[PDB]
């Protein structure tokens, strides 16, 4: 086929199978039970990235969805990498501050509605109703943001300067991050289809590799990952 934005899934790829590699080298060398935990958890998440940029590269997790008087295509494989990466980014940060089960089971729950029902509206035949769909997903994205920004950070308070400053940034990166996911699904292919697939390919892969390998790399960087 050879479509415009395969040269930003293949540099997805690569990206990913590089950070996995090197998390997985660097978490099988050490030997502390925590840091073995958040080592598993962080090389995992490019893993799972890394095989669906995969299977796009290669022609799959795409298909046309009718709309706009246009046949457009939607690139689902997206949400099944999501699925699993958002939630086990969630648990890095709950793990860290040490988040209550009560607190983690609801955040993922939240984080399952969001991808559900962005899916459902990227699948969503009636224009308008895609973008009821996108703002239910939007409304369950502010607050799992919300959580971490009130009730976390809270948390990590009880931690040392080192823990908690660590969380922060990651904090941080989430919350720069994951809002920008909202707006490219809006003016994107999913949504008014003002910015062409190949740029919105763009956009998500430098999304989807900063919040992954850049948000592993800070994290299994840090000394706060140890017991
Ligand atoms: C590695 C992937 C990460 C960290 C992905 C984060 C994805 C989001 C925060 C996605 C959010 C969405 C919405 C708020 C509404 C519309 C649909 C989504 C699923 C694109």
């Amino acid at each position: 086929t050879g479509r415009p934005e395969w040269i930003w899934l293949a540099l997805g790829t690569a990206l990913m199978g590089l950070g996995t590699l090197y998390f997985l080298v660097k978490g099988m060398g050490v030997s502390d039970p925590d840091a073995k935990k958040f080592y598993a958890i962080t090389t995992l998440v490019p893993a799972i990235a890394f095989t669906m940029y995969l299977s796009m590269l290669l022609g799959y997790g795409l298909t046309m969805v009718p709309f706009g008087g246009e046949q457009n295509p939607i690139y689902w494989a997206r949400y099944a990498d999501w699925l699993f990466t958002t939630p086990l980014l969630l648990l890095d940060l709950a793990l860290l501050v040490d988040a209550d089960q009560g607190t983690i089971l609801a955040l993922v729950g939240a984080d399952g509605i969001m991808i559900g029902t962005g899916l459902v509206g990227a699948l969503t035949k009636v224009y308008s109703y895609r973008f009821v769909w996108w703002a239910i997903s939007t409304a369950a994205m502010l607050y799992i943001l919300y959580v971490l920004f009130f009730g976390f950070t809270s948390k990590a308070e009880s931690m040392r300067p080192e823990v908690a400053s660590t969380f922060k940034v990651l904090r941080n990166v989430t919350v720069v991050l994951w809002s920008a996911y909202a707006v490219v699904w809006l003016i994107g292919s999913e949504g008014a289809g003002i910015v062409p697939l190949n740029i919105e390919t763009l956009l998500f892969m430098v999304l989807d590799v900063s919040a992954k390998v850049g948000f592993g790399l800070i994290l299994l960087r840090s000394r706060a990952i140890f017991g």
